[PDB]
């Protein structure tokens, strides 16, 4: 039978939380089964791409070197024995490097 799931499950509810000019945190809800590795890459809308290994065993990344109000597309890949399953792209945008009052009293 063509290529399908085969019990395999992959990665879902992957939003951009807590964005910021400065960095932003991508949180995911891991499947039942834990995958080898995990292959975030995020790359600029006219830019390069950047790979990055993850520890694979973990919910949230922080990912750095944004830029200001620059929109990014991060993807989510587990190494599967022999399997790529399909991963999960999702857009989002920094803020603005505005600052009014970091002193909070």
């Amino acid at each position: 039978g063509s290529s399908g799931s085969s019990g395999l499950e992959a990665p879902r509810d992957l939003e951009a939380k807590e964005v910021t000019p400065r960095t932003a945190l991508l949180t995911w809800t891991e499947p039942p089964v834990r995958p080898a590795g995990y292959l975030l890459s995020f790359h600029t809308p006219g830019g390069q791409t950047q790979e990055i290994l993850l520890p694979g065993g973990i919910t949230s990344h922080q990912l750095l070197g944004l830029f200001p109000s620059t929109s990014y597309n991060a993807r989510l890949q587990a190494m599967w024995g022999q399997s790529l399953l399909p991963p999960v792209s999702t857009s989002f945008t920094t803020g603005g490097l505005r600052i009014s009052g970091p002193s909070s009293g």
